């Protein structure tokens, strides 16, 4: 009898996959991975 | 007899796929993963 | 009977994958990992 | 009969992955790993 | 019957990978491992 | 009954990884390990 | 004026996703991923 | 002028995802992951 | 104008995702990662 | 005019990734990492 | 003009990555890393 | 004008991770690293 989360519990538990492949030549980019808060992720500015 | 995830729980479990593949010259941006708050996800500015 | 996260735990454990092969000249980035905060995440500025 | 982070633990473990492998002349930059506070991550200013 | 991050333990474990591989002439860079605080990263300026 | 973090104890203990291998000539860098502070990591100025 | 796979070349560059989500008890198994060979795949025996 | 892949070349290069997340008690496994030769890929077995 | 792969060069290039997350009891496994030869990959015998 | 891989070169170089994260108890294994010849990966026997 | 693997070269350079992370009790193994010969990788025999 | 590997050089250079992080109390092992030749990897027996 094991509370797996149970009660209020904000249980976020989720796969994310962002995958790119390119055999020409790659100028410009495939930004992945989470992020939070203003302007997250990566680029120019 | 166990609880999972039982009451008010928020349980936020999803699989999220992004993918992407190119032959030729690639110059732009294939912007995939989880992102939060104002302008999340990378790019020019 | 154990409490695995019970009560209101904010309980994020999410697996995320950012992953980039490319034969040709790779001028451009892949910008992965966490990030948090203005502007978290590299590139120009 | 053991806690695992009840209460208001705020438990973050998740697994993060960047990565990236090309053949040819590489100038750019794959920016990984966490970062946090204003303009966390690498590259020009 | 022991604690394990119980309380309003703030229980941060992840395990973070920055991976990259290029056979041909790398003048850029891969810039992995944590950061914190302003500008954190490696990089011109 | 042994307490193992429990209470305010803000418990971090994550693996990271920045690992790079290049056959070709290699004038960049790949700026690893972790850093705090402003503007925190190695590179010019 | 460039090549891009041109001649006899075996192009393949397909993107492939198996994804499964499931709140009750999981006992069975999703195989995913390529495979080539005899009895290419996981499972009993 | 540059070549890219032209020839007879067998150019492989496809993005492969096997997802799987479930909230309940998993006795069982998701085998994912490139496999070849006989029997390729994990299990009993 | 460079060669980039041209000719008879088996050029197997493609990024591959094996990704699993469980709240509840794990018993079972995911089993990822390349292999080859007989009975490749891991799992009982 | 640099070669990249040109001729019969068995050119293979691709990311792979396996993933895995549990909240409650994990008796089993997520076996992940490249493995050659015969019952090559982890496990009982 | 530099050669960069052309000719004959078997030139294998790809990123592999096992990552696993649990807040429960883990009893059982993530068996990552290459291995190569008859029965690699570790565990009981 | 500079030869890389060129010739038949077997040029094997990849980068493997094995990462693993765990709160609760670990009786099992994360067997990591490379092996070659007979029952490769550590273990009982």
């Amino acid at each position: 009898g094991s509370n797996f989360g149970g009660g209020g519990s904000y249980n976020d538990f989720g796969n994310y996959n962002n995958q790119s492949s390119n055999f020409g030549p790659m100028k410009g980019g495939n930004f992945g991975g989470r992020s939070s808060g203003p302007y997250g992720g990566g680029g120019q500015y």
